[PDB]
């Protein structure tokens, strides 16, 4: 009787996880937060490589790295806590005492970092037509709502597909509205800056586009092959891999690029 | 079980128990809480040279509060996760005696340090007119401590004895009004003799300070805010913990930022 | 069969601690080490605000140790007493080791010398000799702690040795108080009325705060089986120890930073 | 003994168990490992200004490496101590299922970060002649990632499936010799133009880079380096973890130290 | 059946540790790693109190602090976790599930710090007839051997008195060599510096000499009275170790930071 719990638990409570499935998910989750802390050191140490007016970028990246590190750390410990090795069957099964696994830790992280990552770009690029304050608010309203909704939905990823997908959809709505506004910003930013700067913003968009799309992919990860192929421990491994890749990208790499764009203008 | 003078969370967790969502959300939000604090710290440290030397005590005090909050909020979080365990038979989280009872005391005492720091740091940005610096500082510190110490007491009796609960709570409320009376008196005098940019910020700092500080007494009473009503359940717990976290973030981080920003405009 | 252990354990192994008693003591102890780390940040950031800066450094050195040890204490408290669902009280849990204020005490081995030796980097002595005033502070400082450290193991198993070492320790205490007075005075010489007013406030603080420790030492026996030979005695002791440590190290170091400004 | 695709440490730990020396050493050597990482981190962060502004990216990258290695090598050590417990009856450390199985995985995924960094950093200290910056970088990265990933997979079969083990191992090696080649090509193109001091360092760096990195494969096969012979036991585990440590200290710390000197002698 | 372990375990697995014996060891071990983190701060916040050419010493002192901190911390957690209170007899006995206790953590700590400590002095003083490098390699080769040889032996400090002494002896030989070299390093160090600086170098030599001697004293502790093969011997050993480590790294480092100031 799990209830509204993540499908990792249902997998752990029945089939269990193999050494490879458990270990990899464990390592990939550790790598996640180890990367975040490394990223922090990088942003701080490179604060003096850019002018004074672009530094609020590096700062926000650093703030995000911290936030991320703590929650990705909690998340990794949640994984290892919630699944124990069964010596008589050689598999890792749900361990009631260590609490049920939940990705909500990561989600609420987003609630902090999304608004940060979308806002910090406004400190490097200048807006031609659109208004700083307005673009920000939209980013923040859509950003928050996008997570709050998705956060709510993922609870029902097994106990209720309908609610799962409805919320997932309402979330998706706001998602595109961010993409829209971002593309808008990227352009107005390319207006009046060295080709080098322009090239960097372009690569930032590709990165922002791919990475941010991976998230909803992981949100559905379990069903992307209808009790198919990804409704198993393979689906769990995949989901966490994507998540970790997504974070490293949409945070660290994203921030690095913005740091270079800040130097190109500096 | 026999709990005695314990917080209302423990009685819910010792009877109904907590549903996955209720327990997980509370666990998450409490984690977000202390994550934000350490992040905010990084911000306040790195934005120190963004303001004159005379205003840098503000940022410094903000950074101090951050560390303060991080440690205690961290403790308050681990107090949650360890005081409630999953029951595989009914799939709900129930009071785990060995992990110590849950108490919001860690947080309350977090304030005992910070309430003074927050009321004090604004005095390193603004300048008064008819009020003595120390005179204000003292009234803050006295009313600040008395407010918390009296509330800290009462919240031990929120379940075991409502009359004491409300009495101590009320006595605390008195000191609460006094601190508002004074802080409003301080933002007026502070607004006198400054620019238009600062004038606007402090007006924002006020409403913020107002809404966020009112939340606390709201959370204090949470359970009893709908008469065995609707909030005398796990929902009441979720609400409370959410409210605290939002507030704590606002009262120290947003608040800290607004002040730190106001120091820049100078 | 406890043996030479703090009276927290005897209370915990018999009456047990009530929610309020165990929680408050647990909270106050947490606050304790929280304040230390917070302070660490303060003293590292205010270093600017050059000859005096060794003061801020030493304060920071105290903060670090304080945090690490006061933290250990808190965890020692929480892991040594467990809630009993049947009677609803926190009783001694052996597996988590017996409680002991020994962590605090050894913290003092470090902090006491530093706190004393640091004021010498702000004020300027008249006729007294820097290195001499230092050695006294250190020899006495160390002895005061080592002796009291020994005595507190007997605060229950042997009321005599407890008081003997206690008394001995108290000798070094008064000594230190004497020297520190000789420093406050010689410091007041040749500085604005502000610089003085500060050192005066430092004296009162240092006097009151440092007297709280020996009060805590006897806290159990400050009302004769009295009112303070119970959980309330444990609360009190730990409240006092935290109040002192915050005053003697943080507020203290802050006042030395302010005097370091007027100068 | 139904372990599955697990490292040979568990197979020893669940059968013969580890003696005091064997378990303790491994435990110590692992801890020293992540201690050196945090020690070195400080060194790089404090020597940032001892080199001109264009070379500093090296110092900074080394610092980043140090942090990751710290955490993951920490996790690794905690993995070892949690996965084996003393048995009073026979005084030997045996596998403790509750504390999860042991797996060097933590260290491997460490490399995912650190291998690209260590390779990409030297390109901030030296100047190239024929081959271009980006081209060298991407071959380092692509190859680096593949090498680690194919090795990471293979080590899961170091017992359950000897073939798949050696197969991937070899596949990894391919990407390895590729990295060696492209590196010596960089060391050389680097020596060109710089003082006999910098040139002297690069020489030293190469020696290091070659040895240190060769040690990894050595660890990979540690158990099978003496056939069921002598290294299929607790000693084999000791030897492996010792090597992994020596190798990680050399490949990242000593290495980054040398790239620091080089950055100095090029100011 | 413990096998090749430190006598701490044999005492804890037989006699048991009294509240005091256990609590003190626990405290002193904590104090140890606490001092290390405090020292770190000091050496960081005082880097700028000396000329650039000397600063390397401060940094190396800080490095050592970090290393020491962690490993001492581990050592502390190893002590506390390895021995549990027995409420029925009122003493602390070996808890198998917490791993056996071992000083090995500390020894491997030295495997780093020793090199750094002998090395860092070369960034303050100036030799006269010996080369910077030669002296550094003599230190390092010997410093390593001394630690490894001793690390081995301490595993047999009960199971095998012979191997214990044999390795300890072999280790000592390298110890003397380091005293010889370090002696030559201080004499040449005094050449060409104010008598004030000379005096600090003298103190340093005594500190170095005394504190570094303590270690083999601890190594043997148990057998230093054929009332020391008890819990008292354990207390003694751990106190000495801590005193030594504080002295040989912190105080040592401070005195060098002062010699850097005088020479600035
Ligand atoms: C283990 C913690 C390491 C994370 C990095 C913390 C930030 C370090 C700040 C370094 C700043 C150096 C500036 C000169
Ligand atoms: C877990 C590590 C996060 C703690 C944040 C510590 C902030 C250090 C900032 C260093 C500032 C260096 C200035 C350049
Ligand atoms: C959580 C621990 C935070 C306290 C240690 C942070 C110390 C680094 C701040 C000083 C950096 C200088 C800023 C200019
Ligand atoms: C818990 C120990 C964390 C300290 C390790 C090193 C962190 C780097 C901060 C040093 C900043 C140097 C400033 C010059
Ligand atoms: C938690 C203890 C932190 C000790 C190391 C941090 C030192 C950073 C301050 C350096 C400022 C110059
Ligand atoms: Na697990
Ligand atoms: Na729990
Ligand atoms: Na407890
Ligand atoms: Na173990
Ligand atoms: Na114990």
């Amino acid at each position: 009787e799990l209830g509204n719990a993540n499908f990792e638990n249902f997998i752990g409570a029945t089939e269990g996880f193999s050494e490879i499935a458990y270990q990899f998910t464990s390592h990939i989750l550790t790598l996640g937060y180890a990367v975040m802390l490394a990223g922090l050191l990088y942003f701080i140490l490179t604060i003096k490589n850019v002018d004074k007016k672009f530094q609020m970028s590096n700062i926000l990246s650093a703030v995000v790295m911290v936030s991320a590190f703590l929650l990705l750390y909690a998340q990794a410990q949640n994984w290892t806590s919630s699944f124990t090795f069964n010596e008589e069957v050689g598999r890792y099964f749900l361990d009631p005492s260590g609490d049920l696994f939940n990705n909500g830790y990561r989600y609420l992280n987003w609630l902090i970092d999304v608004p940060m990552l979308l806002f910090q770009i406004l400190f490097v690029v200048s807006l031609t037509t659109s208004k700083f304050s307005s673009v920000r608010n939209q980013f923040w309203f859509s950003g928050a709502m996008m997570i709050i909704t998705g956060y709510i939905g993922q609870f029902y990823e097994v106990s209720n597909l309908t609610a799962f997908l409805v919320w997932g959809a309402i979330s998706s709505a706001f998602f595109f509205h961010i993409l829209w506004v971002m593309k808008k910003v990227i352009n107005e930013g390319k207006e009046g800056i060295s080709p080098a700067g322009q090239k960097i913003l372009s690569n930032i968009w590709i990165l922002f586009l791919i990475s941010w799309t991976l998230y909803p992919g992981a949100y559905l990860m379990p069903y992307l092959t209808g009790d198919g192929f990804l409704y198993s421990e393979d689906g769990v491994m995949a989901r966490q891999l994507v998540y970790t890749i997504a974070d490293v990208s949409s945070k660290v790499i994203y921030g690095v690029l913005l740091g270079n764009l800040a130097i190109t203008l500096s």
